[PDB]
């Protein structure tokens, strides 16, 4: 036990299961009772880089809002949130003779909705959105106390279904100083074009247990864990044309000989990340099969190049048999 | 005693009662003295996810404002509060020749009343209400120091009966910067329509004991416990046409084999949650029977589908004999 | 000694007296020296819910401003404060041609006086008062640093006799942003009606001893103890047509078999709460008798219903012999 | 072990390798498995001046976003960030007769993008940029809460590729007080010239491990480590005409006899800093050779003078065989 | 070892050297290897008054930005910083008929550059500069967050070479309230004269080691160490017509018999402070000799009087053989 | 050793000297080596009331900016600072038709210089100055962050010689809200009179040693030590027509029999406070004799009355032989 996470090294290498809050060896008969087999590394406290260790992830005492796909030590608990924008309303600043003040000529108010995907929940969201109009960033606004939405659960929005979206109209750190806009930009957008909004960063905390049996949120942050997770993991995004899922799977650096991380191919990583039931050698998700022939796979330039290099020296010419290295981005689009 | 909550595992599995602040086994003769039988899990400190453990809930030393229905370890102590709005008054901003300034053309002041349902009290309420007019969110306001109402007890309002409702007219973090509204929206609402208000989130603390014998409120929060409770519990709401009650009951995930949570049907969950006296095999609440034939039951699409699947393989065709799984939403409307 | 408040259980059940800072048994000869007999429960540190325990209350080391009626462990130390309003003065905002600005058309300044009743003193009062005019809450103002009055003793006002009342004219968290009022409301109140003011909540601290021999105020609060006291106690208010007294007496829940609280009738609760000398079987207060025949008793609907149910099965038909349960509200008006 | 960094002095002098989190001696057969040989000093906890020690750097437990070139104890982990500016937009402040207010005659809004080079990431960037126009510093602005960009990873920008740049338009500590500009400067820049922007300083924190197994960011700073690193290290910057790299390598002061730092020439420092594979005695980077003949080397006056003094007494007349002393600045431009 | 700085008293009196982080006696053969001989006092932890002790100064573990001349325990580590001002630009506040508002009639913006001399660096500079015009202090401004420059290294400026100077235009604690100026002063300075700026005080922290192996800056200050150093030390300033150097050397009070400080003449103090190589009995600095005949020496009235008293009773009539007492100010100007 | 300040009671009563940081008995031969004899009390930690004890004062480890006259335990270390005012400049607030706004009709800016006398330095001065004009206090201003001058050494000013005085023009807690003045006061002072300024109180900290070997300033204050020192000490002020000195000497209350303080006459107190060399039985200061015949002595009414009572029963009719009691104020003016 070099890593000191109450898991033996042989257990962490050859497979283990958590039963009655203790680790036991893996046998083939354990799969009939609903158990799972986990493989991790014996030189690190947390394999995936998330703030929970291997034993906390495998036992399932991190939280009760984190999905069961993040119980695997090789799958990182990481929320990916975004902002959906609509209904930009313009307030005229003319004084009634008339008085067309320039510089501060109108005001803009937007309706936003925060959406979360992934596994973990964000307990205090604070997105930073910038407004783009005709290739010109008008402003960059970080959410104030009126726009901070606590306990954004995974899979649902902060303004829930059946509720009107949030309003964003202020710029100051406190709720004052409404967003101004030039007269030239006002006359430009009144003719033909619209204003788009995009997110840049989101800051949020996570819940951790205390020594008194309670959980605590304030003091933690996700901003110091994004840089660690994104550099050692590959990103797989699946679209079912009605919902979307984004997952990060840990990979092994082949050049480093001190990285005793288990090696996963594309198919095993997909099965352990998204959550699927294997039947007749075919992944099936809930009902929709996600094999290579049935669905469409979208890569990047580097991912396609790496797959092309790793496909020339394979006995079996399948995409899912290619070794998964860090930095890959995979998109899986199911047929309609 | 794996969970370390001074309750033995056999006691926690086969039923137990708290007498003289110690746990004892359950016998059939204990029901004649007014005692209750509790079943919990032996692998978790708190079964329902509320910040009080099984022993604290069963003994009854959490607080003296929490209802006796939350003494059961399977019933979570969770307040559900809301905002009732009335009497939106409009202040004209015309200067008297006239001067109709646009952008900031009028002001709105609303009267609000905070209502609490459930079991636990919220010790420092801070609701976040947004105003909707013609499908357009005008503003989203979080309550300031003048609108924060401490010690909102369960079953009653923060402005008590015989008192005028609270006033909401400010937008800034401090008490300044009255709510503006466009001239177009002013002329729109002056003709035919009205302004609605809805709640989005409420943040509040809870009282916990200290090592000095006193209780402490500041430092705790409810926002980190909503996401844990709502993902592992089912929600039952009962209407008596004059008051409403909302309760959350813990359920068991069948796929997870490490969840040693007791299994409850619909009838047992209703009886242990709302509080009822069983007579001739019929639940009776206070006086009004709440059996399946007498009252009306309202489900959702997923709840009705799950009940339809679980009803085809039952020897007795009754709704209350269906196993209760997580995610169900049940509404019970009594006849008038 | 289960409760661990250095009081034995038999002493706490059969009666005890504190002499030389230690507890001794009660004899009939102790009443001739001016001693009192106390009964409490042996399963709780503090019976009445106030932040002082049974031994602290019985010995008399809580404070020296708390009344001797709160020395009894069954009587809670709880201040009830209120605001008396007068002399609303209106400031015109017309600019002299004239200029009648709407929205912010005048200002209001009120004179307030904080009054305290009960036993304990409030060490830092901060009342929250709302102004009602023609059934319309104009504003809700929480007292700022200029309106916070420390060490409000029981039985007297914060602006003492011979001093002009406090002034309330600001709305902002700091001393700025004077209270505005519409032109319509100004012309409405200038004709026939007046503006009333009511209190909604008051936040205040209490003094507790430290380990260094000093007392400390900042850090404590009364807002977390109102919800506990008001749910387990009955309220008795006595009027002598010149002063008023409000007291809370602890009661026993009959359905709960783990509540080992002593049972008190109406007469014993009145005698132990308000403070009276028994002579010829008649309570006498200071000089004015407060028996059922001499004075007038006012109940509520629930209190009268409970008394009617509990009066049909009594051998002696007297009001003071009825068992006192929680939730009762009693008013005692002495004849003039 | 004088320095107390669990590394023996003979190990730290003659070469060592970290295997299974313990230090072992270096043999020639270890290079075939992918291992590296490290040399450090035995009188200091951290040789390069970065906040991580020799054992933390050599083992590789500092962070997972730091590049593998900073695993060497002689290479300092140090981010170098900068600001790229574009799209200065001017807002007129004329009131429409006209009204040309002087002093505050227009406003300027800039679009900025933060770029990071080096090894370590900056976890909370706060650049300080000043605007120069016609040799006149108009203003110096430090980034506010809307312009602070957390977790700026090495090798990429804070507004990532495919996103519009950040907006800078405020001057006050809070988001208010837009940037003013004189009428003379407005008429000066409207004719022929443009406004440039430059960075002056950047403040940022770094992530360090805690005793609870988590990492912490707030409390640390980079501003107290720049002065230590820059005085004892030489700077080498390499340009590949599409990306740039900047590295700092520790050097030895020859006059100080208590500096037991290993001596490195130019070639060894380049190979250990930038990261290169030696083949046939030639450095090759990724594919592009970076030998003295193939690429162009740019020095300063002091660097060229020191190389000229150290080149007259060399048996082999090569640039890479010159001893590297502190204060040198080297630029390596690859051919196109 | 009375002073408890792990240095023996005989070692501290007769000379010592730090080798392998331990103190050893001084021999004449140690000068051939590059070692130095130090003399200090045995009754004080730090002889010079700087926040580093004798052992920390002699070993060289204080910091790596402090010059090697401050390694001597008799030379205090003390930065002397100043502000160089240029390019005062005037902003007219006339409104265009015209409108010449008095009191606030124009604005002034200055360009400043912070320069550091001495040994230690200032880690957070905050200079306090006042503006003088025609013998009238217009304003006194302390630098805000936009004008605070961290890690000002010794020997170089905060806006480095090749960068435009810092801008100073605000007066408020936050970045607001631009500097006003009277119309009389505006018309006075527009005719013939200019505005000068001078520094009054500078506040800055210093870096010290922690128990966790890191260094910490916030919490320390230089303002409590200026008064101690300046009262017990003499100041020597040397000018080479292109750079300037300022040093403080500790002196001994002759009247106090409990001051066991070593006695230094002018020549030994100059050699140990500025740093010089002795050759043929002549100081030589880098190359320029700084003997009494070659260069010009400038004193004050008190310094010249003390030298005149101490020169009448000397066997050898040289300036450098005069005993150096506290309070002396010496200027050394090299020939051009 | 009752007082526990590592000084024996017989040593503290019969005289003692601090040599090699330990206390030794006094002999007549110790005066030839430059030593001093100290007498203190054995029932108090600090005799004079200053925050340094008897051993700290006698040894000389308090600070290095405190004068040697405060090394005596009977002389309190106490700075007396003041403000010298000049150059009140008036800014007109007329708008140019004209516009003479009343209430806020002009502005005043003063030039101030802080001077320190006594022994100890004030490390963060914050004087509170009020402006008097025609017997009317215009305003009372406490110094803000721009006017706070750290490390005010004894004997010199905060704006040193050769520097322009500080500017005072603001009134708000932050640097805003310039000082207004009425039109009536403006026309009153423009004719014949001037505005005077006086100090009322000054708040400042002092430096004390820490357990880590450093000194700390923030957290201490002088405001809690003025009331203790001024009630038990007599004040002697000496004028040499070019500088002034103010000292406080501890006295003994004759009525209290528990005050074991040594008794001092006027001459011994003057010699031990101001610092003088006794020659031929005559005090001589530096060169100017300060005997009763040569210089002029100025008392108050109470001081002259006490001297008249204590002079009738003296064998030798000299002023310096009168016992010095607390509350006396003595002024010593040397001839010109
Ligand atoms: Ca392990
Ligand atoms: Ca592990
Ligand atoms: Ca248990
Ligand atoms: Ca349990
Ligand atoms: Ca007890
Ligand atoms: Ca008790
Ligand atoms: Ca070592
Ligand atoms: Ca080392
Ligand atoms: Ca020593
Ligand atoms: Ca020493
Ligand atoms: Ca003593
Ligand atoms: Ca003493």
């Amino acid at each position: 036990d070099t890593d000191n996470d109450n898991i033996p090294d042989s257990y962490e290498r050859n497979g283990y299961t958590i039963k009655d809050l203790i680790a036991v060896k893996w046998e083939d008969s354990f799969a009939e009772q609903g158990y799972k087999k986990y493989v991790s590394n014996y030189l690190e406290s947390n394999t995936a880089g998330d703030p929970y260790t291997d034993y906390e992830k495998a036992s399932g005492s991190f939280d009760k809002a984190i999905k069961t796909e993040a119980r695997d030590p090789l799958v990182a608990a990481y929320p990916i949130v975004g902002v959906g924008m609509e209904k930009l309303i313009i307030s005229t600043n003319e004084h009634a003779g008339l008085s067309i003040n320039k510089g501060e000529s109108a005001y803009i108010n937007a309706n936003v909705r925060y959406y979360n995907t992934g596994t973990a929940p964000m307990y205090k969201v604070t997105p930073t959105t910038n407004l783009v109009l005709d290739g010109d960033t008008l402003s960059t606004i970080k959410a104030q106390e009126n726009q901070i939405g606590n306990n954004l659960s995974p899979g649902d929005t902060y303004p829930k279904k059946g509720l009107s979206p949030l309003a964003l109209n202020t710029m100051d750190q406190f709720s004052s100083r409404l967003i101004p806009i030039n007269y030239d930009q006002l006359k430009k957008l009144d003719a033909g074009k619209q204003i788009k909004l995009e997110t840049t960063q989101v800051s949020g905390n996570f819940g951790t247990k205390n020594s008194s049996g309670q959980i605590v949120t304030e003091g933690n942050s996700w901003s110091d864990y994004i840089s660690q997770i994104d550099s050692i993991s590959a990103s797989i995004i699946l679209d079912t044309e009605n919902e979307s899922y984004e997952r990060r799977v840990t990979a092994k650096n082949l050049q480093d000989p001190e990285d005793k991380t288990p090696e996963l191919t594309i198919g095993e990583a997909i099965e352990k990340a998204f959550g699927a039931t294997k039947k007749d050698g075919l992944l099936y998700f809930n009902d929709i099969p996600i094999d290579e022939s049935c669905v469409e796979l979208i890569f990047d330039d580097n991912t396609a190049n790496k797959i092309k290099d790793s496909l020339k020296t394979l006995s079996d010419k399948k995409i899912y048999n290619v070794k998964l290295e860090r930095g890959m981005n995979i998109l899986i689009k199911t047929p309609t």
